[PDB]
């Protein structure tokens, strides 16, 4: 076993951003190997990959077929203490017998050359021999640099699901999650982890605390540091007449107001990067979108930006 | 066995650009060996060598003669355990025991000088015997650095047949797997499965993805994240006037420094692929050293103009 | 058993490259062992020599005479099996009872001693008999290294006929070749395959080819690849301005160092394979002549290396 | 049989070399077993020994006395053979019989101890029985390892005939090899097999070649290969200053340290043969090129390395 029960079918809620991914999985369980065997699942991080995968296997054991879980990276791990150990052929012909392979988190074979090759071949031999194969990664195929031309062909030549939590889909997991637990659904809790979480992860995370310490607990610690970043809301709108609701949005001298605020979010405030990120969710943007206001301190401006960290340090310090 | 039913010769679509190797593999496969032998097959990626390989040895115990298929690769790994296992001579028995020998993925051959040797040998073996023996490789013999001398010059020798997929080719190959479900008329999907798709893997990637979510799916998903590479349409067209299909190039130094620039910035701003950014060019390796060709001549009378740019990308696009 | 009937001697060809060889193995088949006995024969890959080995023992069987062909690492394979199994008895025995012993590729002798002994005595026993014996390898008996001395006194004691078809000898092979596949001979046909083959394999694949896919629907592909090599009058001639056709040759310092440079070019840039080099010229050469320009790289040369590299992904990518 | 006709004492050329072997041979010849019996007939591997025998065997099955020739590994397997079929005593009475026994290329007695009792028994019969007994080898008889120290005892018992190739000896070789074929003596040709033949074989060898491709045939084949083997006279001569045919003469470290060099390069550069480099000069056997270049590198573990590096770009911008 390295599978975890408490993965599945019916315990994943579905909605049209994971609808796809979740039926290739169930209506493909059925005939195993022989319906569409080549499926590739991919979604942000915590888009319940894991889950969908893990939940297969789980049905397949179930059901009596000999199935391997895997992380490409503890693939990766085992293939290369059983190369020391010269154990390198148990080890595929393990591989090569399964009913269902899962390989998760397809992402990590990056620069792992034998590493991958090793993967090739069983994958070409369950292929052939109509076993089941089930990937998953965090990125579509195309994106994987640094994974072997022969894979990523052979990827796409499957069935290529997106998970793709979009509003509506957050609208059912939230619902659904709060019946799990006996909670009662309410606007206000649906309505703040609608705006509030991205991934499952989040949410359920924040379930849990709503499970625990009430739901006016919440809105304090996570609003409150938040609002001491409604900086926005505060002064660069105030400047050089900027509205909020355009702000929060990338969109063309309208948007060099925001490269301003997220700096003084850091340097002033002292808010990390992460904490900074949500306020616009692609955390390199911030990096060098405050590098970018340095890297223009060279003309009638470095007493600009001092003024008003001048005027922060007041209003919040 | 490792014969998938599945591929079969009726199951190969037929267009002039493999019409030679299925006519080669078909008239071959009745007097097996004896009309013309050492057929030597080469395409790209995802061609369609496998499905060739693997549908004639299928027709052929589908006719009683004895049959194996194996990549180069498997070979070596089944040749080195058979020497761990010292039963290195019924491997060799096993192999000169064929009607039929389908050895794919020849190109793995490349280093491995014992486990080539050993093949060298059920080769002529099987030759003299006059059995039939079909090879296949991403490429041709002669590009097979890594493999003794005498075994390229035993594959050129045979007969070498490659398969190019161009344009009346594809067509075919599109219009004849969308009726495999029901899809099988429309000027749309096909059009759009001819500008995007290059190997068969592609074509049908691409189909059984739009038997599911539906055509207007993949209109929007590969036309949004292909749309920040509209970054084409967006700048690198106006600084340097250079027009827009000539940036596809086919050979002046213009589309061709403004052909290394492009991708440049997909790259950098854009965050995108290697292979993302070699869709721009309708081949992985060209963009890597004209993406650093740039920044190898970062050093001249070239620098801020880069920074430039970045800002109104990271503007325009951020 | 294993002489294919497709060779014969009017089913080769002679030439002033292998006629000499073709008439001892022609005239000393008639008064079989007595006549002169070792025969060897040698020529690199794809001479015609496993042809000419096939095509005796044919005749001699449809003369009766008592024939064995067989690889040199084809008796070994054969030997440590019959050894293995406890039966070399009947080995020895049935090569000592041949009329004509065809030993082909000897090449492959090479650090076997058992599986090389036993040859031996087969050897020395036919020949006292005076019974047939011919040989074939790649190279001379004395390159025949891990090869026993007195094996390859045995070797150089009978007659050494090398074969080599230079320009006039292979003219023949394709017009004959021509005239074999019911072709028709004409000077761009035959002028090509001059100047593009040389073992006869590769003559014989080209025909097959232009028997399948026209003449010029390959004049066309075949010169286009080999168009793209035309690196040679492109640049590296019109430097250091040393002209084409002197560059093909092995002889200082503005040819011999003009020719390095161009090998360079269709690997690092062309990203041509080691084999399609040297047809602008064996391996050897082209190996540590692109190592010896990275060997002398040790200043600001590198910098002009460096330019026409920028010349040659400007002209050709 | 076993004894091709082919061979006859007339047939076999004497000189000083090979004489008194053939002596001593003829001599015994005419009274079997009586004269100087137990002929222990060794030299260098194609010196005629085989002919000889070949030759001596022909003659005792002209004048009706019954002769075995066999060689000496094929003596073994044929008694092994029987002592399978449970044979050995037919097998040995067939020995014991003859008249005249020849045993050739008793070298591979070596390691095989019941595979050679046998033949110490047969000898000794035989002896004893007054019959005519010759053996031939590779080596003298104190060489040989893995040989009982009793047989080797007899061995030297009787008498031993070396047979050292001289020159002149080689001279009346090819003069009536030359003269055996349709071809005419003439100084280039009969002078060329002198620094470029060493065994009989070799002579033959060429003069079938010869009476087939010309002279000048070989004068190409056989001498410009071994002009680019003129490496010696090229650079290696052309640095520390020790010439060409000081080399090749087996004697200060001076002379010493060029050779290991000079065998070097013509290994790794011209990719020559360990067979080619000795047959180009100084020519005891193998042994002494290779493991001599491979105390080059033994010799590699500093200021050693660079030099040859340098020697290397050399003969690649030369040759290559
Ligand atoms: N659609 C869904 N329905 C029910 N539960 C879900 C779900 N998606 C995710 N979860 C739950 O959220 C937790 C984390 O999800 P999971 O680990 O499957 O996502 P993931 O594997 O994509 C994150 P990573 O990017 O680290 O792989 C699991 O405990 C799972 O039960
Ligand atoms: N002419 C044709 N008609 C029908 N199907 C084809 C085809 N050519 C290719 N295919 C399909 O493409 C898929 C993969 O192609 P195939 O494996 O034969 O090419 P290939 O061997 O070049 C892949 P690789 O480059 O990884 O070896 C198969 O599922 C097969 O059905
Ligand atoms: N002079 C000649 N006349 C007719 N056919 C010839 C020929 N020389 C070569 N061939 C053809 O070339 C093919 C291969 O020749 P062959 O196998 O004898 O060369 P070879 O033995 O040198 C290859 P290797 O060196 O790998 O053993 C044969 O099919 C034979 O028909
Ligand atoms: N003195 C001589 N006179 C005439 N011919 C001679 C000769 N010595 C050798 N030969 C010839 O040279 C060939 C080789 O000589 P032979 O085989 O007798 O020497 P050998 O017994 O030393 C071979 P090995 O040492 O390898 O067993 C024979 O075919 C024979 O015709
Ligand atoms: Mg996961
Ligand atoms: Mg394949
Ligand atoms: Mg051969
Ligand atoms: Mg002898």
């Amino acid at each position: 076993d390295f599978l975890n029960p408490k993965y599945t079918l019916e315990n994943f809620i579905v909605g049209e951003g994971n609808r796809l991914a979740y039926e290739v999985v169930k209506e493909a369980l059925e005939n195993l190997g022989s319906l569409y065997n080549p499926i590739f699942i991919y979604g942000s991080v915590g888009t319940g990959k894991t889950h969908l995968l893990q939940a297969a296997g789980n049905e397949a054991k179930k059901r009596g077929y000999r199935v391997i879980y895997s992380s490409a990276d503890d693939f990766a791990q085992a293939m290369v203490e059983h190369l020391k150990k010269g154990t390198i052929n148990e080890f595929r012909n393990m591989y090569k017998s399964v009913d269902l392979l899962l390989l998760d988190d397809v992402q990590f074979l990056s620069g792992k050359e034998r590493t991958q090759i090793e993967f090739f071949h069983i994958f070409n031999t369950l292929y052939l021999l109509e076993k089941q194969i089930i990937l998953a990664s965090d990125r579509h195929p195309q994106k994987l640099d640094g994974v072997s031309d022969r894979l990523v062909s052979r990827f796409e030549g499957g069935i290529l699901v997106e998970i793709e939590l979009d509003n509506k889909t957050r609208f059912k997991i939230i619902k659904e999650k709060l019946k799990e637990f006996n909670l009662e659904l309410r606007k206000e809790v649906i309505d703040y982890l609608l705006e509030n979480t991205k991934n499952v992860r989040e949410i359920e995370g924040k379930i849990k605390l709503i499970k625990l310490k009430g739901f006016e607990g919440l809105e304090r610690k996570e609003r409150k540091e938040r609002d001491k970043l409604m900086q926005i809301v505060e002064f660069v709108a105030n400047y050089y007449a900027v509205k909020v609701e355009d702000i929060l949005s990338d969109k063309r001298r309208t948007s060099e107001a925001r490269k301003i605020a997220m700096y003084l979010c850091r340097k002033v405030c002292s808010a990390s990067l992460i904490e900074i990120a949500r306020a616009f969710k692609d955390h390199t943007t911030v990096i060098h979108a405050i590098r970018s206001v340095e890297e223009e301190k060279k003309r009638k401006f470095k007493h600009l930006v001092g003024f008003l960290e001048k005027q922060a340090f007041d209003k919040i310090c």
